[PDB]
């Protein structure tokens, strides 16, 4: 509602880490503070231009990643991207493997996710009166995901074009007993803690909303178990190759999602009751 | 405790839609509020005479569908029943189907369910320091069970006889890889959002509780996904035989649950410490 | 950080039930109360000697069993523990089997666990701003959990040497379909209520913690299902064999856990952001 400076509006937003805003290409930045009815957002959101597109970059854990999974108020952070008039939201995560063949290092376009998180406190916006139920059977904007196969396979990195992400609470990592449900019976692919209910938000929103997820480690299923400091290694050795993907992708993001390819781009017309 | 007006007592509860209530049967309906240590239940209770029955109904989303599953005060709404007097509670519930053969529009008595709620708050009544841990191997009251399947089939609707219930966290529908595990791993037959809590308090109250569950629709399976208006609209045109079942029902519900076809009725004998 | 009375510290502490203390044997014995950021601990704390050992004991319920598994101050009771000075943390549990073999009156050692909880609130000491993300893929003290299965082969018991613990939120018991959940497909072998979220923040606070478990019924899987009756009555007809393993134990354990087998002992080097 009030942002300041004022007047401000973006098109495409990104969530995900500090290092993925470079100040050598976007044109214009500026620090936004938008009003919301949750309060503060994780950060400070930054606008700018990239060739000609304006785009809204929000880190999820905060600067400095003050912010852990369970901590984080994804209504205030849905709710401030979509203030500012995005239509097109590019999560960037980091995420385990539960599969020999989807290395650290490569990427994946996940379609499918299963939630296992606990301790959120609020899983959508929408508490009543007006009762809302969104269908999220593919609930990925698959406008988006197309888009971000391809620029990956342009650049000629690894990009899974497909994947079932667990998501679950933390901030500990799993257990060899819970990692064996994960990958032998639930069938996970990958594993991570942020995917909701940031999604929900964002379709409940009617977003276009993806994730670029991005391979650090294989869980509990190596000769050496996950470690947190594992995680931020890969992640900051990969984050340049992230960034050629944002590049890459934001100029060919001009337009408008094609409704036939966004799931949530009309959620609300058969949602609310 | 206090109720407004004084002295208003009841011997069935019906919790469930508005639609249920008919002002063409029910005789001297009045409208009660009733006190609770846990503030407003979901709406005013209405009571009043089905053949010389006297029947309490609670719309549990309130009237108009104005509270969402997640925020209903599942403890007011039990508690409220309990002090009108009430020894048999019937709720009437729309459910998801896992299963080809169990169709919108026949109704399912579940004998069973698996709870995936995440964020309901209060899971008892019992925080201290009288500390209860209520057995639910068998969860609904078999007595109203079997009354509920004689009815059905005495008017000729198509009634299956068992079913188990996963409840979901909402308000959002499964994705289809949570449907698979559903399906394909718990191998549950029905789905829904509003059965725990209210279920176990129930249960801790020493209330004779079942479901009647109508089929509204085939979560992710079928063609198109479910939706929220789908749901409403399968409901609305199907809740007058709902209504026909209630007031066949209700009349033989004139005097107490059989002890030993309710598992509940004297839960707190064995599980209290 | 402050306690009443002043100066006093462990070497050992012991969570479970108050008649696990025997004032036969701990020498003298004295009430404190340790300040936590958290509130109140379950209660007192009683620090006393055992063969020269000094002991921390805390009823995890409260003395009078007056608090059940989701209303557990799990953060003020580790952080007080932690206070004291302690290395070495015994918890005593009462759990239910998923199989026949593991009978009631045997004693199990876990080495994994699944955490289905929901309502516990806290699942870490760490909200911001160091994110703290300790790997649990061997969650519990390998040192201490050798040293408990060698006492009880040393007095004659029986004693599993592994076993996965599911935790589940309660107060209420599984229904039918949830335990064919646990057993049949997660392939759990015992059932409990009070492990999650004590180890994980007993992993966080770089404590040595093992399970000492002992079985008290069969679930639902037996002629007649679980009360709370039964448990009680199983736990108080045994705890005089979990009270010969501990004073057969704490001796032992005057010395520091060996790092090689302790998992969490340097939890946080690799831990935090
Ligand atoms: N193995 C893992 N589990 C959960 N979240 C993660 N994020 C990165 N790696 C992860
Ligand atoms: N498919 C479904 N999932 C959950 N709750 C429902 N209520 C009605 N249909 C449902
Ligand atoms: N069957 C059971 N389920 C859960 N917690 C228990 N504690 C003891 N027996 C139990």
């Amino acid at each position: 509602e009030i942002t300041r400076p004022p007047g401000v509006r973006a098109h495409v937003g990104v969530i995900g880490g500090s290092g993925l805003y470079d100040p050598g290409i976007v044109e214009n930045p500026v620090e936004v503070k938008v009003s919301t009815p949750y309060g503060n957002p994780s950060d400070f959101i930054v606008v700018g231009d990239v060739a000609g597109v304006k785009v809204a970059f929000l880190p999820r854990h905060g600067r400095g990643h003050r912010i852990p999974p369970h901590a984080i108020n994804y209504r205030a952070n849905i709710w401030a991207l979509k203030a500012l008039g995005v239509k097109w939201v590019i999560s960037v995560s980091a995420v385990g493997s539960l599969r020999e063949d989807y290395r650290p290092g490569d990427f994946v376009v996940p379609d499918q996710f299963i939630d296992m998180t606990k301790n959120r406190r609020h899983y959508t916006f929408y508490d009543g009166p007006v009762t809302v139920h969104v269908s999220m059977a593919d609930p990925f904007c698959e406008d988006l995901r197309q888009r971000l196969i391809d620029s990956g396979r342009r650049l000629g990195y690894t990009v899974h074009e497909r994947g079932t992400y667990v998501c679950i609470e933390g901030p500990r990592f799993s257990t060899r007993a819970e990692s064996r449900v994960w990958k032998d019976v639930f069938k996970a692919d990958i594993i991570g803690m942020t995917l909701v209910p940031e999604i929900n938000l964002a379709c409940e929103a009617q977003l276009c909303y993806a994730t670029l997820a991005m391979v650090t480690d294989y869980d509990v299923w190596a000769d050496r178990p996950v470690t947190a400091e594992e995680v931020e290694r890969v992640m900051i050795s990969n984050v340049e190759r992230a960034r050629r993907m944002l590049y890459d992708v934001i100029p060919k993001l001009a337009g408008e999602p094609e409704l036939e390819r966004c799931s949530c781009c009309r959620a609300l017309d058969t949602a609310a009751i």
